[PDB]
């Protein structure tokens, strides 16, 4: 963005300063889901298509 | 703007003065923008554009 300036003469008008304004974009801590089935819970397959 | 008079014979009417009206219009003082790049910003030709 600039400012506007007035008149013919501009000897005494500093110009505008350019500022390289930049916003972040950032990803968030990853996110998870944990669950466990012990070797007598896999023998019912029902639990892991369920829960996935 | 002109006035209606009445009659065939005007001998004693006054006719109508014409007024040449003005409307002035100016131009107002220059609108102005300014910036100003060094040699090494000048380098990278986003900043000339994009303040252009």
């Amino acid at each position: 963005h600039m400012n506007i300036e007035e008149g013919l003469d501009l000897s005494s008008k500093t110009p505008t300063a350019l500022v390289q304004r930049l916003v972040p974009s950032v990803f968030k801590e990853p996110k998870n889901i944990l669950y466990t089935l012990d070797a007598r819970e896999m023998r019912d397959p029902e639990h892991k298509t369920e829960a996935g």
